[PDB]
């Protein structure tokens, strides 16, 4: 009832009581742990008031007015509005609180030491695809801030009936296209091949190259989605050079500065915001390890090891590992030399331990998903490899949601 | 009731039904996952027969005589012997079956493709510390096999009352000593500092150096333990050179060929074998990443990066990662050039996926602990990073047990 997590490198022990306020389920049971399953498992007015009340009781607690009159009047006000429309509307303050704490509660996010410094753009007055484009361009421009990146989220109107739903069909506001080839190979980003051809379906004219920024596909109030091209001046990009190897530029690689996730669902007080793109900045490994070297992504370990003149015959020459570190020195070096915000897996993981100490201290705990927090390389030489973590689902939260093209009752 | 695990690099799906035969609990519940907790949570005649029966029903099933007369007579034979002594004795065949399947069921072991090729040394006639030494030297000599290593386990008499207990007090048959210093630093292996001084307590004369092979501390039939020195000729060692950097030899490093774990408990049919050292061979990362570069181990990242002339000012030069790969090229190269069996994290992880396919096919599943199966470096460039895994506790099993010096009713 008062659980202990240990760090096995520092011998530091923390006591978790926050997991007692946990609500949802994890997928694990007493006889089976599913902590490595990637994706694990309309609303009525009955269900919706407990959710509103629970969220409002923590909101008013957080402003040092738990149970005051303004709390009770706000409680009954929401109760009354849920009676009338079987839904309700968040105050601007409540919306910003919910957004920040959704991030605070994201147990797979290593960057949460920043969770309270988040810019919330209320787009709940939006009605059209064009209005979404406008809101999204203002997000990008603000969050990029000339490479001095700033964290932000833009929140579109909440789901109501179900068939009226705002959705960004992109998985990220900014992604590179991916095109299959005659010989079955792939140019660009293979992750995006189905999306890239969906855009060509609804009308995109593709410039079939490597790093073609996809257009936006924006669906407003449940209508069919519409293509829009982000102005290239708002899309900041970093060419990848190496601080030692000059052939590295001949690799011709580049990536975009701004990671801005757009396919997730924000849940606040039982209300569901299906379109809520959020941006921060990159941990270096996301590009250099996963984006570039995932076998099903750009898969450049081949070419980098060639130019390094490595023993690629044997598996045990560790030529893959050796070419993996160079590439990540190059991403970091490139971003930093351009004053574009990036963090390295070492600095990021150290901050998360520092963040963990604060949450356990001033909150009773910190939900954390070791499988996702440990970086995809140099695991045990970062402090989080050695840090026991308790995972559990608190709310407000970010949830996965189906892709709109698999669910949209079309016309 | 018929769970699915996916590989997100191959899109391969496996169906797990073996977890239905799971028995023990995992530490996880519906509202909290503890899959990153390192160590998670006398027997009576009532409890012991169901355990015997369950184990015998799977043993006789495995020899294609499930429910035959020989099964029923063996069932009643054990039932009768449990009535008489409130314990019982395993047949030699049952002991070998149990040992192999304990390994087969070790969800943290990446090397399980070999689980059926295991040499079982029945030491259940042992009575004294000297007899343990003899059995243990024969284990080492056999398992080492001139560097063509062979997997083996030596099984000492099962626990009976509780105060009569065979225990190897070493955590591994072969470990390097660790000595604290005047200035508070550490020579040798810091993991073993408490054990190293325990040996000096009971009588060891230490040669206070780096790589001093500890003596054995062997406890038989619950008596106080006794020191024995393994004959240095049976202890095979590999000096660590690099195939490029000749200063690497001036580092003067070396490690022992044979990983042989001795502090664990083997559970078969409800019977508890508290002394059961098992050996196989090394995955390269165990030495090069963990043994050598754990901050609380030999911690050589400092010196290797110095000799490489790396930018050690900034964290983001990835100088730690760059010096980590060289060291693991060196361990593999050294072991291989000496015909001493070693496997690299790439070859080992690929075999585990191949092993996983067989178990799901011909067994219904394979318990697997992603946190422990993924290697401590180059995680996502190995196939197990992308492989969902279900963890659950089957039996026969290997269990952790307290250290004997924290529990032994002494004299
Ligand atoms: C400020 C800089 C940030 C850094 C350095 C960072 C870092 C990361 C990384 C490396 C991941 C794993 C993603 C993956 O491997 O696919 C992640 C996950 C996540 N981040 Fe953070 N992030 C940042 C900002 C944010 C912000 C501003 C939000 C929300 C407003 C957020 C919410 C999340 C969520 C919900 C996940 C889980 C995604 C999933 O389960 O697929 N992050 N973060
Ligand atoms: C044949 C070569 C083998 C290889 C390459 C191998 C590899 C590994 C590795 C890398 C680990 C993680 C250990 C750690 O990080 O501390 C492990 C764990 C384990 N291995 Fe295997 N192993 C082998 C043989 C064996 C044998 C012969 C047995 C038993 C008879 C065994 C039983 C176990 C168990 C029980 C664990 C879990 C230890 C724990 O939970 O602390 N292994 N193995
Ligand atoms: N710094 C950041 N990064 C970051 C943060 C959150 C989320 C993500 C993206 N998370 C994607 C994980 C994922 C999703 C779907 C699939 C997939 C692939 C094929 C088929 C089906 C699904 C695979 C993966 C990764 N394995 C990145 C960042 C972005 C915004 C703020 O901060
Ligand atoms: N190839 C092999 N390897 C291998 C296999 C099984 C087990 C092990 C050793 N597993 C030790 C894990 C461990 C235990 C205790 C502590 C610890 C440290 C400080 C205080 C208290 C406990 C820390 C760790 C590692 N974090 C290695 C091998 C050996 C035999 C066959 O195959
Ligand atoms: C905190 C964490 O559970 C702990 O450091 C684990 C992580 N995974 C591991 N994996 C292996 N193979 N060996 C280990 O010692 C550990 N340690
Ligand atoms: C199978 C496994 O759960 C899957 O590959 C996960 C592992 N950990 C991860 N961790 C991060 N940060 N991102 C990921 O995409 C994944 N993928
Ligand atoms: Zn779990």
């Amino acid at each position: 009832r008062f659980l202990k997590v240990k760090n096995w490198e520092t011998d530091v022990v923390l006591t978790d009581t926050l997991h007692l306020k946990s609500t949802l389920e994890t997928g694990c049971t007493e006889h089976i742990c599913m902590g490595s399953i990637m994706l694990p498992s309309v609303a009525t007015k009955d269900q919706l008031f407990p959710l509103a009340k629970e969220f409002l009781d923590q909101y008013y607690s957080s402003i040092k007015r738990f149970g005051s009159k303004a709390h009770m009047d706000r409680l009954e006000e929401v109760n009354k509005e849920i009676e009338s429309t079987s839904t309700y509307q968040l105050k601007d303050t409540e919306l910003i609180y919910g957004a920040k704490h959704a991030w605070r509660n994201a147990s797979r996010c290593v960057g949460r030491i920043q969770w309270s410094k988040l810019q919330v753009f209320d787009a709940r007055d939006c009605t059209t695809a064009h209005g979404m484009f406008n809101y999204i361009c203002n997000h990008v421009k603000y969050a990029t801030n000339k490479g001095n990146l700033r964290s932000a989220i833009t929140i579109f109107p909440q789901r109501t009936d179900g068939k009226h739903d705002f959705r960004v069909w992109n998985s990220q506001l900014i992604r590179y296209a991916g095109y299959k080839q005659p010989d079955g190979s792939t140019l660009g980003d293979p992750a995006n091949v189905q999306f890239t051809e969906i855009c060509i379906q609804q009308g995109w004219k593709a410039p079939r190259g490597r790093f073609d920024v996809l257009p936006l596909l924006l669906q407003a109030n449940g209508n069919d989605p519409e293509l829009f091209q982000i102005p290239p001046e708002l899309v900041l990009e970093v060419p990848i050079r190496h601080p030692k190897f000059d052939w590295f530029k001949d690799l011709g690689l580049k990536w975009y500065g701004l990671p801005a996730v757009s396919n997730m669902l924000l849940e606040i007080g039982g209300l569901e915001f299906s379109a809520c793109p959020f941006s921060g900045w990159y941990m270096g490994t996301e590009i250099g390890v996963r984006d570039y070297c995932d076998n099903s992504r750009y898969n450049i370990l081949e070419e980098v090891a060639k130019k390094m003149d490595l023993d690629m015959r044997k598996t045990s020459s560790l030529w893959k590992d050796q070419a993996l570190v160079e590439i990540n020195i190059a991403v970091l070096y490139s971003f930093q030399s351009d004053k574009v915000t990036i963090v390295d897996h070492h600095s990021a993981t150290e901050s998360f331990i520092k963040h963990m100490e604060n949450e356990y201290r001033c909150r009773g705990g910190c939900p954390a998903d070791w499988v996702w927090i440990v970086p995809p390389m140099s695991g045990s030489i970062t402090p989080v490899f050695h840090q026991e973590m308790l995972n559990y689902r608190l709310t407000p939260s970010f949830e996965y949601q189906p892709d709109p093209w698999n669910t949209h009752v079309w016309k």
